[PDB]
């Protein structure tokens, strides 16, 4: 029983050209995907959505807890979940269409968008950390806090998305979920805290700055997160890492978000701030 549309998926596979998975620069509906499902643009109601479509019964648990965590979950930097469809070949939730896409793919200029301004990015990163001290505050942890899952409105505003792994809120698990990439040592181990989305925000917030992917192979060092080694080394400066395609960052407020990243990235669970203590430091950043 919940205030969300039961959709027929035949009304959404209509809306979607059949689920046409072609990218939409070349006239398909495909906006992105992530692990358990494709997300195609829709139109319904006179309305732009984005359609998720969806081992075995373990999926349907994930389309469940996406439901339940929605339903218990609404704040300005959560996305907002529309419906859903549960009546045809395959499950398929329908959320407020996000124009901007995801912070990864704005980061990478994905499609040919232009560079996001350190003033944007300061704001997204506020709006992030708003959204995380939500669902801490209603003891809900995250487990996979990352770029591909905070999504931009049509104010370029964070929208937290992707709550399928979000756990009540320490204990161990048997079965350990996330993106290695971000993970916190911790996390890695079956641990299971809201100490761990700290941890996975401050790689987020090296990204920001930096603009590199968390992971890069054809890259050196591969993992972003080692650059925290470099700079405390003097190896390197945050200034050799800040993301060369912006034209308004200042050094100050940079090293202020880089000193938040570098305490969330503590390897110590214990030693990292907590969620409000990094929403105090993004706002004395600004
Ligand atoms: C709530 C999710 C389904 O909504 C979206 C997701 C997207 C996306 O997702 C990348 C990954 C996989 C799913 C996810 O939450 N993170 N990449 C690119 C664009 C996306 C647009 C929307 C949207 N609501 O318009």
């Amino acid at each position: 029983d919940t205030r969300f549309h039961s959709f027929s998926f035949y009304e959404l596979k209509n809306v979607t050209n059949n689920f046409d998975e072609r990218p939409i620069s070349v006239g398909g509906n495909k906006m992105g995907e992530g692990g358990f499902g494709v997300v195609y643009k829709g139109y319904v109601n006179n309305t732009t959505v984005a359609v998720k479509k969806l081992t075995t019964e373990e999926l349907k648990q994930q389309f469940d807890q996406e439901i339940k965590v929605m339903a218990k979950c609404q704040h300005e930097n959560l996305v907002e979940l529309l419906g859903f469809s549960s009546d045809g070949d395959d499950l398929c939730l329908v959320y407020v269409y996000m124009p901007n896409g995801s912070l990864l793919d704005r980061l990478s200029c994905l499609d040919g968008t232009p560079p996001l301004s350190w003033h944007m990015r300061c704001k997204i990163a506020q709006g992030a950390a708003n959204g995380i001290n939500f669902l801490h505050e209603n003891h809900h942890i995250h487990r996979d806090i990352k770029s591909a899952n905070i999504l931009l409105d049509e104010a370029f505003t964070a929208k937290i998305s992707d709550f399928g792994l979000a756990r009540a809120s320490t204990v161990m698990t048997s079965r350990i979920v996330g993106t290695t990439a971000y993970m916190a040592p911790e996390a890695l181990r079956g641990e299971i805290t809201p100490k761990s989305d700290i941890y996975s925000f401050g790689v987020v917030l090296l990204e920001i700055i930096t603009g590199l992917p968390a992971v890069d192979e054809h890259r050196e060092p591969q993992l972003l997160l080692d650059i925290k080694e470099e700079i405390e080394d003097e190896e390197k400066t945050i200034e050799d890492y800040i993301d060369k395609k912006m034209n308004d960052a200042d050094s100050t407020s940079v090293e202020a978000m880089y000193s938040v990243a570098s305490q969330c990235l503590h390897e110590k669970k214990n030693k990292r701030p907590d969620i409000k203590k990094v929403q105090q430091l993004l706002q004395e950043m600004t």
